[PDB]
């Protein structure tokens, strides 16, 4: 019985419009895209069996002695994240679900988990991650899943008390989740020994990431150079994991760095299988992954045609070609690539509302002086756009690299990115130079993230701190060194369910505790929304965005256990209340209700009007206009006094003073028009 | 049920406009007239009274006995059609009987029904006529009422059966009627002698009226003089009646002349009740009035003041005040007068959306040498209006003398009016002068009406009637001799009934009958109407004409007890066929209809489309330009031999006959962008 | 021809002045969350005075200088842009 809710979001939707801010206008595409037909057969196994049967390293040894070439369909998550603002729902999802599952069972692994799949799924999207991955499970029994993990923060921009990251993992691994990889910011060693042993106290197969930056064929600088990742790689092989994993964050792999490194790193690592991660923002991702394919890579990262290119991960055709005569033999179907292609660009047809590709057309040659992360471009120009500041992006763009200059060659990823990204909006709005900025360090009220980071909340960089500038903000900041998540205290895992209960939900799951706790605010209005609405999340992408249209007929399943249809009428008009009725007719009857609009009242006027029952007080006999009042406020008059004129065009009504005393204040002071009865002093 | 069929009458007034026609734009006033209070018990005694207890010469001599002066009411007949189009509902009508009723019991006589009452009262407006003289008599058992009646046609313009007017005048009488008038439109004795003859039948109070024309006065004027109408007076009061009666048309009588003419009457027949008719049109009819009133008469007609002046009868007003200080001592509460006139002054604004005013702003003269009834102008002036041909509306006017010297000096009053009326009609939209129109009045075809006076189906005129202009226009045809009704076949009703049940009779009263004898295209038409959409005169006159706007609550009577109270939300748009379906509420439910719009045509034509079931017919392979013709129609084709080019932009396809033969025929203009697919020719 | 029904007018809060350093302005657009001193008291060099929160962008606005507080401009839950005086210094 929440048809009622979900009809007043929907009437809602028809009158105050979507609720979900809108980046560029646009209109859904009327069509709706076209799944290809599946087998009735179960899904056939892939490596999934390997992990439930043989442990984590037998299922590591088994890739690593399998001839060819191992590959990542990355479209779920970091396409969506790059490409679009991963506003994606999983209706569409669970539409090809049964596809992918019954035709792709040689891919490697999926990557189905984000690092915001929880900021989207609360603040803007309204859905539960660990619902949604529990079908997508279900859906798919037989393809070992890949999550997004950080070092400190488990999914937040902070570092985090070590224990409810452990916990939060334990759940993780509890539900079912396959694969797990871990990785810092700057690449800090006890945050990543910390997420290593997370890992391993999870239990299953274990990744760790190197932040990949800059050229490695570069002899000139060698800030980070070819020995200082591999003595890195050092620590983590010795560390004990299964794989080792390499990300390129701005696709700034040549695939002469790429053949150099990887055989830097698999000479003394023969029996190590490699993973790779690179985002095609310039268009020449492809070379270096064949370069590193012919040099020893393993497993890669690689998304679908329709939704490659640009910034995300290249398509599959080119490697798919690449490789048929090529010994590498990727051995995979084409009509498989062609149906998922075609599939994937008539949905992003429906998520035409915002897609970037009207700001940004082409991938450039512009990320080897900019280095915007792939996957956060699109989301730092739809901020910007919140803020009102896409007309300048072009210049929003030029001061990333003063903007991370402030800070010296850091490891730009995520939180670093979105710090020097705010950097950049700082001194972009307020339109100060390199030297105004940093003669001004005190000065300029920087926000609570820069403190945060000079203060070494979320670690400490490898190349350190600017001394001048940090000493120059912080000054009396307090500076704490050392393991942020050791130095945190550990927090309470048990008032706080008691707290949440109380104030709302008379359920106990550990669930949205955990999820609360990371994050309490946002799941506290996303409680309260559902509540208003219901659940969420059964509809289309065009009818949670745009709503119904007129007259026209849709089914809704409400649930599993039952479907209606709902026909939507008529908008009705705007009654003198802000409410608006609008007609509606489900399954077989006919009901209306009432909308709140936002546009209650104009408040105009409102002139103050003078009181009957206070004698005292005096009122406009007659509507016009003050030739003049005679008599200031706080001034004695005398019974049957002039005091005040009116003024029309045959009558001249004196003003006559009611009785003897002072008068407080004029309201009228000279030439306005009046009204019968209107304030004009009070006598007493 | 019924509720259905003025739901949808309500929505067919929302999504159409007002079914009767429209003649000048406007609304209807928000404003309600104000009711005057009434009291409670019985009616007083008026002179139903004496009439019931005495003869009709018994009730005349006590009314001829009384000293002083009583009035006639003619606000509910001649008003009417002098003030509007004659388009009063009886529901508004039915608001002020217990009033006048109980406040009027010095008044003579009022006048509700008349000529031109009932082919407007299904016509235009759709009631029944017996029905509301039903409603009224219940409402008024205190003062007689009056009907008007002409000669020889009883209600139509023409001569009906002599036993058709026989029984209508019994049934008449028995349907409660007091005094009824016999008139004739031109002084054809027999059509008198017939309507004062029928009128004895029904049995009551008989009487007769004589039009006026030109001057008594006037040595000049000589065809109508003083010892013509002292014959026709004497004849008729040979004849024998009860009360005599003047028509004044026009209002062209001048005090002398009427003061001289009374004078006259009185002398040689003084006992007679005497009764005046006039409109005030020149502006002086009250002056002659009230002056030849207190010459000899005894019994004057009066419209109410705010439906006076203009064309109608004088005022209450003025006559109250001036027989004040007077022997004759009208002795009548002005101050009823006085709410009266309010009630009508508000009651005016309802219907005016059409009136006399926004074309004829005041008082016109020279009405003399125009002679225009003044219970015509009005109609004259809607019909030219409806005919197209209201701008030269004052021309009309201008070519209605002419037709009068056509027809020579002749007194009209309801048929012969309209007829010149017609031919001046016919007259000004051939824009043709009056000598040539009496020249080539041979071939120049005539409308119906004054064919059929040029035959003679009314009478006689007393002076005649020019030849040579009858033998050019009947020519061949059969004339009428002697008196048309004598000459009349007697015909029988009694199949009328049965004819009537059996198509669509069911509860059919001979008053039905006899209106169908009447009228039997306008009756069926008004009896299927009225069947399709239930009963009318149940709702407001603004509602009826404008319906309820919209968002408001409103309240419908159907009976004593039925009453209902009704809302309306919003209208549906054109869906799928130009329907709509609209929402209204009940006391407490909610109710959808569907309306056909008519405003829907969509009228649009095609090149013919070839049909692929026959072979011999060719399409248009490709939309475009058509360049030029190979083949012309009927002629040899070979099998694939070229016919024809077409070039849209880029591409040329020369269309050839795919099979042996001759063609028929070719859609081709040889210079028309044609759409593929279409019939260009066709092979045998 | 000098049309009549055109009616203009300005509005809302003012803008801070570049050239007054005791006025002090809105760094950004958002919300106004907490006001760190009332109107008439006295702040130090370096102290918070107002709290700004749009979408994910937390702001503490320091005392440019050392001196007590003369008018709230910033007043309270009402949106105010990037350059908008919130504080008068004397
Ligand atoms: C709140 O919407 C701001 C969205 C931008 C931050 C998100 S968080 C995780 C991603 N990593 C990054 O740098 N921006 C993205
Ligand atoms: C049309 O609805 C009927 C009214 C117009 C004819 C009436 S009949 C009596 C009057 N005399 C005349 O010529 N027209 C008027």
């Amino acid at each position: 019985n929440r048809a009622q809710k979900l009809l007043h979001y929907l009437g809602h939707v028809m009158v105050n419009g979507p609720t979900t801010p809108i980046p560029v206008k646009a209109s859904p595409s009327p069509t709706d895209p076209v799944v290809p037909a599946v087998p009735i057969g179960p899904p056939p196994a892939g490596f999934r069996d390997i992990l439930l049967r043989e442990g984590p390293e037998g299922f590591a040894r088994a890739v690593r002695n399998h001839p060819g070439l191992l590959l990542m369909d990355t479209t779920f998550r970091d396409a969506h994240q790059s490409l679009l603002a991963t506003r994606v729902r999983t209706h569409d999802l669970k539409k090809i679900a049964p596809y992918v599952a019954h035709n792709f069972s040689k891919l490697f692994s999926m990557e189905n988990w984000g690092g915001a799949t929880f900021d989207v799924a609360m603040r803007f999207l309204y859905e539960c991650p660990w619902r949604r991955l529990q079908e997508l499970r279900e859906l798919i029994p037989n393809i070992p899943f890949q999550m997004l993990l950080r070092g400190a923060n488990a999914v937040g921009y902070t570092n985090y008390p070590d224990n409810v990251v452990f916990k939060f993992c334990e759940v993780a691994k509890e539900n079912g989740m396959d694969v797990f990889r871990v990785f810092d910011s700057l690449n800090y060693l006890p945050n990543m020994l910390l997420g290593m042993e997370a890992a391993g106290s999870a239990g299953g197969v274990v990744e760790a990431a190197i932040s990949y930056t800059g050229d490695v064929a570069d002899p000139s600088r060698t800030k980070y150079s070819l020995q200082y990742y591999m003595g890195l790689a050092e620590e983590l092989v010795r560390a004990g994991t299964h794989i080792l994993c390499i990300k390129d964050m701005a696709g700034l792999l040549k695939p002469t760095a790429c053949t150099m490194l990887v055989s830097s790193l698999r000479d003394r690592f023969p029996d190590l299988p490699l993973h790779i991660h690179t985002h095609d923002t310039s268009g020449a991702g492809v070379a270096a992954m064949l370069a590193c394919a012919q040099a020893g890579a393993d497993v890669v990262d690689v998304a679908a045609d329709s939704m490659s290119g640009m910034t995300s991960q290249p398509s599959m055709g080119a490697l798919v070609a690449c490789t048929r005569g090529t010994p590498l033999d990727t051995e995979v179907p084409m009509e498989r690539v062609f149906d998922y292609s075609e599939y994937w660009e008539g949905a992003r047809g429906l998520y035409a509302a915002f897609d970037c590709t009207a700001t940004m057309k082409s991938g450039n040659s512009d990320v080897y002086e900019n280095e915007i992360p792939g996957g956060q471009y699109t989301n730092l120009h739809f901020q910007a756009h919140s803020m009102g500041l896409g007309s300048k992006f072009k210049e929003v763009k030029k001061a990333y690299v003063e903007a991370n200059q402030m800070l010296g060659d850091l490891i730009k990823v995520t939180p670093s990115s979105k710090i020097v990204g705010d950097l950049a909006q700082f001194m972009v709005q307020n339109g100060l130079s390199r030297a105004e900025a940093e003669a001004q360090a005190e000065e300029l009220s920087f926000p609570r993230s820069v403190v945060e980071f000079l203060q070494g909340y979320i670690g400490v960089p490898h190349g350190g701190f600017p001394e001048p500038f940090r000493s120059k903000v912080l000054k009396d900041l307090p500076r704490v060194e050392g393991r942020p998540g050791a130095s945190l205290p550990p927090l309470d895992l048990q008032a706080l369910e008691k707290e949440l209960v109380d104030r709302h939900g008379e359920e106990v799951t550990p669930e949205d505790v955990l999820s609360a706790a990371m994050y309490p605010d946002v799941f506290a209005h996303f409680k309260d929304f559902t509540a208003t609405f219901g659940p969420l999340d059964s509809l289309n992408t065009r009818l949670f965005l745009q709503g119904p249209k007129i007259a026209e007929e849709f089914e809704v399943e409400l649930e599993r256990g039952k479907t209606l249809h709902i026909k939507a009428l008529a908008v009705s008009d705007l009654n003198r209340a802000g409410q608006r009725q609008v007609f509606f007719e489900l399954n077989g009857q006919l009901r209306s209700i009432l909308v709140k609009d936002t546009q209650a009242m104009k408040e105009m006027h409102f002139h103050p009007k003078a009181l009957k029952d206070v004698k005292g007080q005096i009122g406009a006999p007659m509507p016009g206009k003050v030739i003049d009042i005679k008599v200031v406020a706080g001034a004695k008059v005398a019974k049957g006094q002039p005091l005040c004129v009116l003024s029309a065009m045959k009558m001249e009504t004196v003003v006559t003073s009611p009785m003897e005393g002072t008068v407080r204040k004029v309201h009228v002071t000279k030439d306005m028009t009046l009204e019968g009865d209107d304030l004009i002093l009070e006598i007493e």
